[PDB]
DNA sequence: ATTTAAGCAGTCCGCG
DNA sequence: GCGGACTGCTTAG
C-alpha cells in the first residue's frame, strides 16, 4: 500500500511523524528536516521558483527549522517579504507525501474515553484534580474491545467488583442493560489502589496509542484530569507519557470574556467529539450534556440512577461503572450515525495537515492552496498583519407581510463558490479596477459596460479571463466532491418516501428488509418488492434509507461548508489571502445577481400573463427568489387539477420547462454584460408550495425579513409522501424557544397552512386551557450565559443585567453554601422561568443549568412560584400573534351577527 | 476555529 | 405603551 502519516509535530529541530508504512504498519521517526524559504531575486538570475504574481524567487535551504524561523524575523527587520511556508510540519507533509492520499481507517487507531472521579465537595477541576480517578473506560477501534480501568479501594468507598451478568440483564431484572452487541467487547479489569489504576493504564496507552483521541468533553475535562492526576501523584515525566514523543504543552484557551486551559499531547490528535458535533452538525441545542444528545440523536432514554452523582459510586458501583461503559458507546452510536469521524479523517488527509486541523477553515485552505500552488513549483507569499474592517455582505429583500397561497421558489447552487469560479476571483488573477456606477445601475443594464478584456465584479474589481486562479481551481474541486455527495443525499432521500408510500399498504408477511444501496434511486424491480414487504421489513430500510441520507448530509454540508470558508475567509484578517477586495467582489455580485435575477423573473412572468408592473418575486435572500404562483394556478383554474399531487406536478413542470430556461437566459446576459469567465450562476427551483387541494389552508406566510413557513409538496426534487412545513427564523425554530411551545407553535402553522383560520382557533383554545400541566423543563426559556460576573453585584444585578443573567443571580443566592447543589457555568446555557410578585427567591425570574432538573432543595418551590401567565404571553402568545397578524387571520372567533342565536 | 444581514427580548429612558 | 439606543442572543444566508 501506499504510505500515509497518522500523526506529525515540530519539536524543535525535528520532526516527530508516526505513520503508516508501506507494509500496513505503525512507525514512529525523528526527521531533521531541512525547510526551505523564499526571497525575490533578480530578473536576470535563472530560477524555477515563481511568485504567484509571476516575479522571481531563489529558494533558501536552511541548516535546521530554527536557522529558517531566524530567518523570517531578521527579514522582518530589514522589512522584506520572506516567502513560503512557515508551518515547516506542512512543508514536511508536502514533501513526504507528494501524491493524493490514500488512507486505510481500519490502520487508524481511534481511541474512544472517558473518565469518572468522586467528588464530595462539587465539580472536580481538571486543574487541581484533587479526586481520585475511579473508573476508565477505553474504546480501542483496532481490537474493537472496551478497556475498563475500576478502582476498588479508595477514600471515598471500598467497593466489590462489576459484574458483567447484572450488567446484562434488563432494568426490569435489577440490570443495567449494557447492550448485548458491547457485552463480548468489555476487557474488565479491577484494581485495588489508584496508583496502580494508572500505571496500568499509562502501560496499556503506550501498548495502544491512540492517533485519533476522542470522547465528550475529553478535551476540557478528561484528558486534563488525567494528565494532571498522574502529573500530582507521579510527577511531570510520567504524567508526558500520554504522549508518545513525551512532549506536553499547557495551552490557554483565550475568548471574549475570560480563559480557560488545555494540555496539547505532541503526537496525538484530540478531536473532541462535542467540538465535532458542534462544528459538523448544524444543530443549536439547548443542551450539550451527552445524555441530552444521545436522546436527541438516537432516540434513547436518558442513563437513569438515584442520588447524585457524587454518591452514586458508594451506594451502586454496579451502575456507575455500567454507566461509564455505556457513555463510551453512545458516543460511539453517534458517530455511527454522522461519520463525523470519518469526515475529518477525508477533510485532513485531502489538505494534508494534522487531522485536528480540521476545525481551522483557515489552516485547512492555507494548506490546499500551498499544495497546489507547490505542483507548480510557485511561492506563497508572507502572510501580513491587517487591521479588522467590516465589509458588506449580502442583499435581502423586504417582504410585504402577508399570506402567500401558492409559492415557488429558486436559489443559486453553491452561490458564493460559484461566483469566485465564475468571475474568476483569487490573489493573482487581480487585473485591475474600473469606475463603478451605483448598484441599481448594474441591477437594470444600463451602467456601461465595465470591461471589453477582463472578468468583472459591480464593486469595481476586474479579474484576468487567461487562466484559472488558485482559488477557483482549488474550489472547485471541493465543490464537485460536494456534489457528489448530495447526489447520494438526495437519493437516499427519495428512496425514503418510497418507503413511507409502501408503508400505508405494508403486507401480513415474514420476510426481510431488501438488500440495496440507498444512495441509488430504487429501480422498478426494487418499488415492486418493496410493495409486497411487510411493516417490520419496511421499517428497518426506512431506517437503513434515513441513515444513508445522513451520511450523505454529513459529506455534503460540511463540504459546502469548507468552501462557503474560502469565500469568508478572504475577508479574515489572519488568512493569507486575506483580501476585502476579494471578499467585496464575491458579495457584491452577489447582490447585483439577485436583483438582476428578480427584474428578470418579474418580466418574463409579466409577459406570460400580459401585466405590466406586477411584483411575482414576493422575497429574496441573499441568492434565492420566492414566487408567487397563484397567477398560474388560476390560469388553468384550481377546477381543472385532480388532486394536490396533479397541481405540485403542473407547477414542477412550469419551474423546470418555463422558468428556468428563463433564468438561465438572463443570466448568461448577466454573464456577457459583466464579460466574466464562465456561465455558472444555475438557479434551480427549491420548493413547491400551496394548500391542500380543496382545503381552507393558506399555504405560506411571511413576517418580515427571515421570517416565513411555507406549506412544501416538492423539495429539490423530493415529492413528499406527506407535505412538511419550510419554516425559517419563527421562534419553532430558535433553540431559545421552550420545547412545548416550539411543538405548540408548529401545530398552529400546520394548521394555518393545511386547514385554515378555524382549525387554528380550535388549537389556541385547547392549547391556551391545558398548558398549565405542561413539565417545567417543557416550558422553560433556555439562553448562553455570558457575563455572569460583570452583572454581579453583591449577588444582585447590576445596571442592564440581562433577564437570563437575574434569572441565574436569583438561583445563586437561593443554593448559596451548598458545595453540592450544581453550578452554573459561565458561557454555557441555562434553563429561564419567570416567577409569580411576591415569591420567596425575591426576583421575577430564575435560571438553572440546561438539560439539568433544578435541585431538589428549589425545585418545588420553583415549581409553586412558576408565572404561567407571563411564560404563555411571552413565548406563545406574543410569537402567534405575529404570525397571525402577518397572515390577516384571527388565532381567537370574533363576534358576529349570528351569536344572537 | 470562515463571513454579513437581521430578527426579537430586554434595559433604560424619553415622550409634555 | 412605544420608540430608539443599546446589549445580548440567535438565526438565515
Ligand atoms: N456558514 C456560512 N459561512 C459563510 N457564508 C455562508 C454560510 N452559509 C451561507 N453562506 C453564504 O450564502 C450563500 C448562499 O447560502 P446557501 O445556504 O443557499 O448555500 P449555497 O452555498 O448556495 O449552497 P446550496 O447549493 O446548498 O444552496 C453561500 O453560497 C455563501
Ligand atoms: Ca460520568
Ligand atoms: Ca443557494
Ligand atoms: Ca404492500
Ligand atoms: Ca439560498
Ligand atoms: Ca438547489
Amino acid at each position: 500500500m501506499k504510505e500515509f502519516y497518522l500523526t506529525v509535530e515540530q519539536i524543535g529541530d525535528s520532526i516527530f511523524e508516526r505513520y503508516i508504512d508501506s507494509n500496513g504498519r505503525e512507525r514512529t521517526r525523528e526527521v531533521e528536516y531541512k525547510p526551505s524559504l523564499f526571497a525575490h531575486c533578480p530578473e536576470s538570475q535563472a530560477t524555477k521558483y515563481f511568485d504567484i504574481y509571476g516575479k522571481p524567487c531563489t529558494r533558501k535551504l536552511f541548516a535546521n527549522m530554527r536557522d529558517a524561523s531566524q530567518w523570517i524575523k531578521r527579514m522582518e527587520d530589514i522589512g522584506l517579504e520572506a516567502l513560503g511556508m512557515d508551518d515547516f510540519k506542512l512543508a514536511y507533509l508536502s514533501d513526504t507525501y507528494n501524491y493524493e492520499i490514500k488512507y486505510d481507517h481500519t490502520k487508524i487507531r481511534v481511541a474512544n474515553f472517558d473518565i469518572e472521579v468522586t467528588s464530595p465537595d462539587g465539580f472536580p477541576e481538571p486543574s487541581q484534580a484533587k479526586h481520585p480517578i475511579d473508573a476508565i473506560t477505553h474504546y480501542d477501534s483496532i481490537d474493537d474491545r472496551f478497556y475498563v480501568f475500576d478502582l476498588l479501594n479508595s477514600p471515598y468507598g471500598n467497593v466489590e467488583e462489576w459484574s458483567i451478568e447484572i450488567a446484562a440483564k434488563l432494568q426490569e431484572q435489577g440490570g443495567d442493560e449494557v447492550p448485548s452487541e458491547i457485552i463480548d467487547k468489555i476487557i474488565y479489569m479491577p484494581f485495588d489502589n489508584e496508583k496502580e489504576l494508572l500505571m496500568e493504564y499509562l502501560n496499556f496507552w503506550q501498548q495502544k496509542t491512540p492517533v485519533i483521541l476522542t470522547g465528550w468533553n475529553v478535551e476540557s475535562f478528561a484528558i486534563p484530569y488525567v494528565y494532571n492526576r498522574i502529573k500530582n501523584i507521579f510527577g511531570e515525566s510520567t504524567a508526558k507519557r500520554l504522549s508518545p514523543h513525551r512532549k506536553t504543552r499547557v495551552k490557554v484557551i483565550e475568548n471574549m470574556y475570560g480563559s480557560r486551559e488545555i494540555i496539547t499531547l505532541f503526537g496525538i490528535s484530540v478531536l473532541d467529539y462535542i467540538d465535532l458535533y458542534k462544528k459538523f452538525s448544524f444543530t443549536n441545542q439547548p443542551s450539550y450534556s451527552l445524555d441530552y444528545i444521545s436522546e436527541f440523536e438516537l432516540n434513547v432514554g436518558k442513563l437513569k440512577y438515584d442520588g447524585p452523582i457524587s454518591k452514586l459510586r458508594e451506594s451502586n458501583h454496579q451502575r456507575y461503572i455500567s454507566y461509564n461503559i455505556i457513555a463510551v458507546y453512545r458516543v460511539l452510536q453517534i458517530d455511527a450515525k454522522r461519520q463525523f469521524i470519518n469526515l475529518s479523517l477525508d477533510m485532513g488527509y485531502y489538505a494534508k495537515i494534522q487531522i485536528q486541523s480540521v476545525f481551522s477553515p483557515i489552516k485547512t485552505w492555507d494548506a490546499i492552496i500551498f499544495n497546489s500552488l507547490k505542483e507548480q513549483n510557485k511561492v506563497i507569499p508572507q502572510g501580513r498583519s491587517h487591521p479588522v474592517q467590516p465589509y458588506p455582505g449580502a442583499f435581502v429583500k423586504e417582504p410585504i407581510p402577508n399570506r402567500y397561497k401558492y409559492v415557488m421558489s429558486f436559489d443559486l447552487t453553491s452561490a458564493y463558490p460559484s461566483i469566485i469560479r465564475q468571475v474568476n476571483i483569487s490573489p493573482e488573477t487581480i487585473a485591475g479596477t474600473f469606475k463603478v456606477a451605483p448598484l441599481h445601475d448594474y441591477i437594470n443594464a444600463v451602467a456601461e459596460r465595465p470591461s471589453d478584456v477582463y472578468s468583472c465584479s459591480p464593486n469595481g474589481m476586474m479579474y484576468y479571463k487567461d487562466r484559472d486562479g488558485v482559488v477557483p481551481t482549488e474550489i472547485t474541486k471541493v465543490f464537485n466532491q460536494r456534489k457528489e455527495h448530495k447526489g447520494y443525499m438526495l437519493a437516499a432521500q427519495r428512496n425514503g418516501e418510497i418507503i413511507k408510500e409502501a408503508l400505508h399498504n405494508p403486507n401480513l408477511s415474514v420476510d426481510e428488509p431488501l438488500d440495496v444501496d440507498y444512495r441509488f434511486d430504487f429501480s422498478d424491480e426494487i418499488k415492486e418488492k418493496i410493495k409486497k414487504l411487510s411493516a417490520k421489513s419496511l421499517n428497518e430500510m426506512l431506517f437503513r434509507a434515513q441513515r444513508t441520507e445522513v451520511a450523505g448530509m454529513t459529506a455534503q454540508i460540511n463540504r459546502k461548508a469548507l468552501i462557503n470558508g474560502l469565500a469568508g475567509a478572504l475577508g479574515n484578517v489572519w488568512f493569507r489571502y486575506y483580501d476585502l477586495r476579494n471578499a467585496t467582489a464575491i458579495t457584491t455580485f452577489g447582490q447585483m445577481a439577485l436583483q438582476w435575477i428578480e427584474r428578470k423573473v418579474n418580466e418574463y412572468l409579466n409577459e406570460v400573463c400580459g401585466t405590466e408592473g406586477e411584483a411575482f418575486v414576493l422575497y429574496g435572500d441573499t441568492d434565492s427568489i420566492y414566487v408567487s404562483a397563484d397567477k398560474i394556478i388560476d390560469k388553468v383554474g384550481e377546477s381543472k387539477f385532480r388532486d394536490t399531487n396533479h397541481w405540485v406536478d403542473f407547477l414542477d413542470k412550469f419551474a423546470r420547462e418555463r422558468m428556468e430556461p428563463a433564468i438561465d437566459r438572463g443570466f448568461r446576459e448577466m454573464c456577457e454584460y459583466m464579460n466574466n469567465k464562465q456561465h455558472l450562476m444555475f438557479m434551480d427551483r427549491e420548493a413547491i408550495a400551496g394548500p391542500p387541494l380543496g382545503s381552507k389552508g393558506i399555504g405560506g406566510f411571511w413576517t418580515g425579513k427571515k421570517r416565513y413557513a411555507l406549506n412544501v409538496w416538492d423539495m429539490e426534487g423530493t415529492r413528499y409522501a406527506e407535505p412538511k412545513l419550510k419554516i425559517m427564523g419563527l421562534e419553532t425554530q430558535k433553540s431559545s424557544t421552550p420545547k412545548a411551545v416550539q411543538k405548540a407553535l408548529k401545530e398552529c402553522i400546520r394548521r394555518m397552512l393545511q386547514e385554515g383560520e378555524e382549525s387554528l382557533q380550535e388549537y389556541f383554545k385547547e392549547f391556551e386551557k391545558e398548558f398549565r400541566q405542561l413539565n417545567y423543563i417543557s416550558i422553560a426559556s433556555v439562553s448562553s450565559a455570558n457575563n455572569i460576573a460583570k452583572y454581579d453585584v453583591g449577588g444582585f444585578p447590576g445596571p442592564k443585567c440581562p433577564f437570563h443573567i437575574r434569572g441565574i443571580l436569583t438561583y445563586n443566592r437561593a443554593i448559596k453554601g451548598n458545595i453540592d447543589a450544581p453550578q452554573v457555568v459561565e458561557g454555557e446555557k441555562v434553563y429561564v422561568l419567570p416567577l409569580r410578585e411576591g415569591n420567596p427567591f425575591g426576583d421575577k425570574c430564575i435560571a438553572w443549568p440546561s438539560g439539568t432538573e433544578i435541585t431538589d432543595l428549589i425545585k418545588d418551590d420553583v415549581l409553586h412560584w412558576m408565572d404561567y401567565t407571563v411564560l404563555l404571553e411571552k413565548t406563545f402568545i406574543k410569537p402567534l400573534e405575529g404570525f397571525t397578524s402577518a397572515a390577516k387571520l384571527d388565532y381567537e372567533k370574533k363576534a358576529s351577527l349570528f351569536d344572537m342565536f
